[PDB]
Formats: C-alpha cells, structure tokens, sequence
C-alpha cells in the first residue's frame, strides 16, 4: 500500500503499518483515517501529509 509523509516532522504514515497505538489497524488507507487523526509524533492534522508518489 501507499506511504505518506508528515511534511512537518518526517513521520511516515505507512498504510501497511497503520497506527495501532492510536486506534488504526494495519492496512488502513490514509483517506480512511478519521478527519481528526493527527501525526502521532508532532500532532499535525491530516492536511499536512503528502502522499509519496509521483
Ligand atoms: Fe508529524
């Protein structure tokens, strides 16, 4: 699946990894993250992520 970078801090939201410590199972697409999910490192909103693809 896809990876996304937090443009603030460099955390990678890896869709294959999810974010289970914060309620997100492995395999959850970025679009499906709740609107108020934030970067688990720096707290940035979803708007601050960029998908790592051309
Ligand atoms: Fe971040």
């Amino acid at each position: 699946m896809a990876k996304w970078v937090c443009k603030i801090c460099g955390y990678i939201y890896d869709e294959d990894a999810g974010d289970p410590d914060n309620g997100i199972s492995p395999g959850t697409k970025f679009e499906e993250l709740p609107d108020d999910w934030v970067c688990p490192i720096c707290g940035a909103p979803k708007s601050e992520f960029e998908k790592l693809e051309d």
